[PDB]
DNA sequence: CCATGCGCTGAC
DNA sequence: GTCAGCGCATGG
């Protein structure tokens, strides 16, 4: 993450729905906004949160009560995605996990927050030919807000991983909020080599498969993409080797693979998946956050989670837009 | 639970 | 064509 100085959520009060490692909350507090109610079902992933906030969030959303939940001013939400990834089944509106945006609605509909700050992957915007995005803007509408989305990739906001997500801010009308925007694009001055761990702290993760497949030679310069210098097996997913001079691919949640979760890269001569601290860098996670215990449930957590960095600037420019309020 | 080989969709 | 994906299924 970065610093921020001018604190423009300073006085606001938000909420952190499925929460997970709490993304949104170093993000939106990093700007001075408070928050008042976290809600993550998953018992490892409220295990971490508590562990760095002090607190276990709720559970089930489905089951909550919209109406016990505490007046708030922003409503944090990075929803599931394994019904719109591009990596999934795609089934949407008819998974069992993939109804989650209507409880928001739910909850919307009765609190009234100024803004409802959504995310989810970046197949999300095309899927279902464009329905499942028109459904959320039209029900965002209805309950009286503005819809601004977009898709911003975490290359071009600081951070070396190629995380492409679409971003939904959405401002209640009567505040006729008209000068939101999307922070603009600068140039990467980190790669995947500058979030590495010693390799003293990593030897345990270096995999030698005698079926390497070496597609691509190391380059000598850094590059803002995912180089791929080689695979493994039959170079699916899980199985592809990047170089260090590029940047990440996306990390996920329940990725397989031999190098599950987190890819493959060429390290100092060797092959080897990331650490779960090179995984919190890359998502731009402060070395001051506790990882969870447990390897598989934080490579999980970090793979579902968000970019920190991306959302200082969203979260930013949410604030900027709310203070311009001239007579 | 943890590990892994998918095996296809989508974006160009 | 080329190649990457907050995934799935199945083994133990
Ligand atoms: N019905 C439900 N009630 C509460 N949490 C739920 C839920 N269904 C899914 N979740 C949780 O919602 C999350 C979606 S991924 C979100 C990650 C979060 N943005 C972060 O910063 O890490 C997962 O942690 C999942 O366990």
């Amino acid at each position: 993450m970065i610093e921020i100085k001018d604190k423009q959520l300073t006085g606001l009060r938000f909420i952190d729905l499925f929460a997970g490692l709490g993304g949104f909350r170093l993000a939106l507090e990093s700007c001075g906004a408070e928050c008042v109610y976290s809600n993550e079902w998953d018992k490892y992933a409220q295990e971490v949160y508590e562990m760095n906030f002090g607190e276990k969030p709720e559970g089930d959303i489905t089951q909550v009560n919209e109406k016990t939940i505490p007046d708030h001013d922003i409503l944090c939400a990075g929803f599931p995605c394994q019904a719109f990834s591009i990596s999934g089944k795609q089934k949407g509106f008819e998974d069992s996990r993939g109804t989650l945006f209507f409880d928001i609605a739910r909850i919307v509909r009765e609190k009234k927050p100024k803004v409802v700050f959504m995310e989810n992957v970046k197949n999300f915007a095309s899927h279902d030919n464009g329905n499942t995005l028109e459904v959320v803007k039209n029900t965002m509408n209805e309950l009286d807000y503005s819809f601004h989305a977009k898709v911003l990739n975490a290359l071009d906001y600081g951070i070396p991983q190629k995380r492409e997500r679409i971003y939904m801010i959405c401002f209640r009308n009567d505040l006729n909020i008209q000068n939101f925007q999307f922070p603009k694009p600068f140039e990467l001055n980190t790669f995947v080599k500058d979030l590495l761990l010693p390799d003293s702290e990593v030897e345990h993760l270096v995999i030698d498969r005698k079926d390497l497949v070496m597609t691509n030679q190391e380059i000598e310069q850094t590059t803002p993409k995912t180089v791929r210098l080689g695979i493994v097996g039959k170079g699916g997913q899980g199985e592809r080797i990047y170089s260090t001079r590029g940047i990440a691919i996306t990390l996920s949640a329940y990725g397989g693979g031999i190098f599950a979760k987190t890819g493959g890269y060429l390290v100092n001569g060797k092959t080897r998946k990331l650490h779960p601290r090179e995984c919190a860098r890359v998502m731009g996670y402060p070395d001051s956050y506790k990882v969870h215990p447990s390897t598989s449930q934080a490579y999980k957590q970090f793979g579902n989670s968000v970019v920190i960095n991306v959302l200082q600037y969203i979260a930013y420019n949410i604030g900027s837009s709310l203070n311009f309020k001239p007579y």
